[PDB]
């Protein structure tokens, strides 16, 4: 363990007092192993092409026990394997002595080949040396496959290299943010960068990340959101905007919260609640299916150990009104304002009589808010849904709903009982902005005109677990924030 | 004055006590603007299609009436322009008093409109009104186009900027554009797009007084990344062998006309590609990407502001490579003896500086002195086209892998526009022995230990090159919100 590294740490030194350079500067490699493997995959059993000289990469994963002249390694680069059948025959003698070459080589090294393509009798393809060059040694034993803990997290090329599914989780992560992008640039969309330190920081119920710039003399709030800034460019004229990017929220971290995660908000000019939810669904509904060939997804709620369930994102969406759902699993009805004595302490005397834990403090939004994560946010868990038509006192941002007093235009969509997107009717009459009479450059974007618009904000992180099979945000982030 | 918009405030209150909403919900509109413009710009002068009616909505930005049954406006919308004629033959009595209705009417407006397509006697392109109503009203008063440029009320207040100004609109539309290049050109190339962290224990590598904040739950001090070196290397040990992030970065250093707190970069990594393969790339990209966006690789250039004469800029490769210190060497008639470290080296330099009247460097240490050498000797060599400054001292690079024949130096290679740095890129120092420093984190340095393969990488600062192409003298220009004092 200790000892090995030291060995190898020696054997390093070992060559370099021979004058060979362990750490070459340049290898001009020919072909990469996922084009070797499509160019010669097809060969015939034992069929060799000793004419073709090639140059190829990668890292000895596997090596055989060495026989009385016949090394055998596998090679692999960019998540691909081929078998490296080194032959005496074929062994160019004039660079150095076989056996004492390859007796050189351990598992995790990264080697430079020189050699030609073939197949071994049994069929296996292979790359056949004539010379192999050592571009880079591991000077630590890798772990066994099915071997790799928090390990993953703290040590994420670990898992690249061992655990197969890693590179394909992160590949899928890839996929979606290229899809999402090209899905909103198809339809008129621009994408911008807005700061991501601010004197202030909304528009979220969040806690931020303060820090100091030194020759300003200044100290500055991460950004929790992207939303105020992208809305005074609908002010601006950018009619059809949005960012994807980090956002920064100063709070606990679990299963589903990281304390920097990605997002994306757009904003769509003369655009309102129903378009954004239509945009939901074409969205989510494409995307699976762009991913998968199919609206049905297989998802371990419960754990790998537990058996799976489907999640159906064949479109529509359900809607179910917050308010009016809670009144009904509740057999009470919620009369307005609610933040009233009476309505505030009739949702208390709700949460202590279900066995509900009481928020604190007890406000009129806590308290919904609580309500609704237990008598709403898990009725569906085969499918997405929205929870829609939040109240005013939970929705500071949104426009107030066009028929139903104390209401807003708001959607947020959920899979699995965890948040994933969050939209509305954006507010644009400043006098009804009451914090206005927020960022005072914020409030005056308004007084110049914000046009009839409409919002939507996406958990990139959050909907990745769900499409990569994952209980954890931790699994969906190459190097997750860990406890040192 | 301020006596325009409490008018206005007020007028919005009346509204609404008459009982109109003067914020309506939701206008359903069939065409934007630079839509009916491509699909009516053909008419003919003094033609209607009357029975072609239309949902149109966009900004108020000229207000002119001829005789109380004619009214005119300027209607903008997605950087384009068209007139709104508004004729009381046309008009649908039955939603109001037409005088009334377009009286109320200011700049800056917002406006919903439905109405038909035509063209004027004179051949102006117009929707044709049969109802217009108010989206939304804009309070203040509107500024016209010499009542911005320029201040800081377009850094302030971009959106004003954006609004008034049509070349500020191009200029970040220029800046996308860009990026949306490079994004293409990597993946094109078989990269792969990745997120590294914003937040580490530490900060490298660069060198650069990084941000400092707390985590509460964790109760923890983390850094601000002021680059994405350290992640980036560690996933190519991964196996990840081409990869790159875009994305801010964070240096707690001074700010002017090319310096923004945070800005945007972009690092990639390539294994088994060295220093010869990324100046390669360096001048694919920049060729290419002048092309793509002039369909030339010339260009022009105001490098002492839009009042004095320009330049112009050959992006045509191959670019000049400058060795730094043979350079500096040539220019000022010494000889740098190693090792850089040394005192005596030290003393002629830092006698160079005195000699010259070049600003030293507190503290001036080897690097610093030999930086603010080159800076002062060389990297104004060239304005005309872009160069590169080549085989730094490795004193100057601990990243950077040694110079394969020429000791002390690195396989490195910064590029320069207008004697401005862009480009930062290197052959990978990947032997964990060399990196001494190690015996940066713990984390990067036990990754070494796992074998990085021979690597090359670069980096790019995004927002000056956006500025050299977009003919703009401030890294401001170039940022939507840049970082301002309250
Ligand atoms: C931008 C928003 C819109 C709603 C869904 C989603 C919620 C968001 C909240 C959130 C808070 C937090 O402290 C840590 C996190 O990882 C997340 C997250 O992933 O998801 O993204
Ligand atoms: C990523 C790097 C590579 C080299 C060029 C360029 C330099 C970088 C340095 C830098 C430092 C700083 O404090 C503020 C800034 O705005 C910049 C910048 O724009 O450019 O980008
Ligand atoms: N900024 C919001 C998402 C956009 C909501 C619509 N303006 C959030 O962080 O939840
Ligand atoms: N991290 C470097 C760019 C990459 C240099 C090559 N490893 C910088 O901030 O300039």
């Amino acid at each position: 363990p200790r000892l090995y590294f030291e060995n190898r740490s020696k054997f390093i030194q070992d060559q370099k007092d021979k004058g060979i350079n362990p750490y070459p500067h340049k290898f001009e490699r020919t072909i990469s192993i996922p084009e070797f493997i499509e160019k010669y995959k097809d060969l015939g059993n034992g069929e060799h092409l000793e004419d073709t000289i090639l140059n190829i990469t990668g890292r000895i994963m596997r090596v055989s026990a060495s026989g009385q002249k016949l090394r055998f390694f596998d090679l692999v680069g960019d998540g691909e394997k081929i078998q490296v059948l080194a032959n005496y025959s074929f062994h160019n003698h004039e660079k150095g002595n076989f056996a004492e070459c390859y007796d050189k080589i351990r598992r995790g090294d990264i080697v430079g080949i020189v050699g030609f393509p073939g197949k071994s009798k049994k069929g296996e393809l292979s790359i056949f040396p004539k010379e192999t060059i050592l571009l880079s040694a591991c000077l630590h034993m890798l772990p066994m496959k099915y071997g790799l803990t928090e390990i993953r997290y703290r040590q994420r090329y670990l898992d690249l290299l061992i655990n197969e599914s890693s590179r394909h989780t992160f590949v899928t992560r890839t996929k979606i943010i290229n899809f999402l992008r090209n899905f909103l640039n198809e339809r008129g969309f621009f994408e911008v960068e807005t700061p991501m330190m601010n004197l202030i920081a909304g528009g979220a119920n969040a806690r931020p990340f303060i820090t100091h710039h030194n020759d300003l003399d200044l100290d500055l709030y991460l950004r929790i959101a992207t939303e105020l800034p992208l809305k005074m460019l609908i002010v601006g004229g950018i009619d059809k905007v949005y960012e994807i990017g980090k956002v920064f929220r100063n709070e606990g971290i679990d299963n589903t919260h990281n304390p920097e995660f990605t997002s994306c908000e757009f904003y769509w000019a003369y655009a309102d609640y129903n378009d954004l939810i239509k945009w939901s669904e074409d969205f989510f509904s494409q995307l699976v299916y762009h991913l998968f060939g199919t609206y049905k997804i297989s998802y371990n709620k419960d754990g790998p150990e537990n058996q799976p369930i489907e999640i159906d994102f064949t479109p529509p969406y359900p809607k179910v009104s917050i308010v009016e759902e809670i009144e009904k699993v509740t057999n009470t009805i919620l009369e307005q304002p609610f933040d009233s004595n009476e309505t505030i302490e009739k949702m208390i005397n709700i949460i202590k009589e279900h066995k509900i834990e009481l928020p604190n403090p007890p406000t009129a939004a806590k308290l919904l808010d609580q309500l609704a994560s237990h008598f709403i946010e898990n009725k569906y868990n085969d499918k997405p849904f929205f929870i829609v038509e939040h109240p005013q006192i939970m929705s500071p941002l949104a426009k107030y709903h066009r028929t139903k007093p104390g209401l807003t235009e708001r959607l947020e969509m959920f899979i699995c009982g965890k948040e994933v997107l969050n939209a509305y009717t954006e507010l644009n009459d400043p006098f009804k902005q009451k914090e206005c009479f927020l960022d005072s450059a914020f409030c005056t974007s308004l007084e110049y005109g914000l046009p009839p618009t409409g919002g939507l904000g996406l958990g990139i992180d959050r909907i990745t677990m769900f499409l990569t099979n994952k209980n954890s945000i931790k699994d969906v982030i190459l190097f997750p924030t860990m406890r040192p």
